[PDB]
């Protein structure tokens, strides 16, 4: 009855919501199809879906379909590497010295003498646009040599299987198979996107029209942001608020 669609980023605390809300709301059901944020918001700007999911902010003229935001969590952008890889800490100007093309070699960081296979999400990603305006590069300027992967799930598999990749993904997904990097010297941990100090992060949003919203979707987004919901948006890694 409640369909929601959009941001990879978000897929896996939207879940874990709904599948909390049903405990509370038994008769309503919530659909979640992850498909990127671009695609989720024009897909709340076109009656599509109830809920568009976001990771990036909404550009002016999707504000202009008439969307309403709801901030329900922030979230770190994690650099990350295949395990063990030598390299455990990045300047934001390395970061994109890497994904421009200008150092090509992990040993141009002081790690090994390995090429760097560049990873980068499909368009339309909100990760992607939030990452490449943190780090200050344009699409434009990414490397032709960046591998894209669609979707969170897609570059953190391509990491896990490549030793000299580096990727980008929502601390979400970030766990014991793969490295998130330091980023000028500071930890990739909810704390530092809290305390300012990690510079890469980014809102969630659940974006929808006033005339679409329905008192079920109006009840989830109230229990999303409800003391408990924002408990589930703190044990996916997320930051509350
Ligand atoms: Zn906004
Ligand atoms: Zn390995
Ligand atoms: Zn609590
Ligand atoms: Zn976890």
């Amino acid at each position: 009855s409640v369909s929601i669609s959009g941001s990879t980023s978000v897929g896996p605390v939207m879940e874990a919501e709904a599948e909390a809300f049903k405990t509370k709301k038994p008769d309503v059901s919530i659909e979640i199809n992850q498909i990127g944020s671009s695609a989720g918001i024009k897909n709340a700007m076109e009656g599509v879906s109830e809920i568009g999911m976001a990771s990036r902010d909404l550009k002016g003229e999707e504000k202009q379909a008439g969307l309403k935001e709801v901030e329900i969590a922030y979230d770190g952008i994690a650099l990350i590497t295949h395990k063990n890889n030598p390299v455990k800490d990045l300047t934001l100007v390395q970061i994109k010295d890497i994904y421009t093309g200008k150092i090509t070699n992990w040993k141009e960081l002081g790690g090994n003498d390995a090429p760097i296979v560049v990873v980068s999400r499909e368009d339309g990603s909100g990760t992607r646009d939030a990452f490449q305006e943190i780090v200050g590069f344009k699409a434009e300027e990414l490397t032709v040599n960046s591998q894209i992967s669609d979707g969170s799930g897609n570059i953190k598999s391509l990491v896990q299987g490549n030793e000299n990749a580096i990727g980008y993904i929502s601390f979400s997904y970030v766990d014991d198979s793969v490295s998130a990097v330091k980023v000028d010297g500071v930890e990739a941990t909810p704390e530092n996107v809290l305390n300012k100090s990690y510079k890469v992060s980014r809102p969630f949003l659940a974006v929808y029209k006033e005339e679409n919203l329905t008192e079920s979707g109006k009840s989830f987004i109230d229990f999303i942001l409800s003391e408990e919901g924002q408990d589930i948006v703190a044990k996916e890694h997320l930051i509350k608020v």
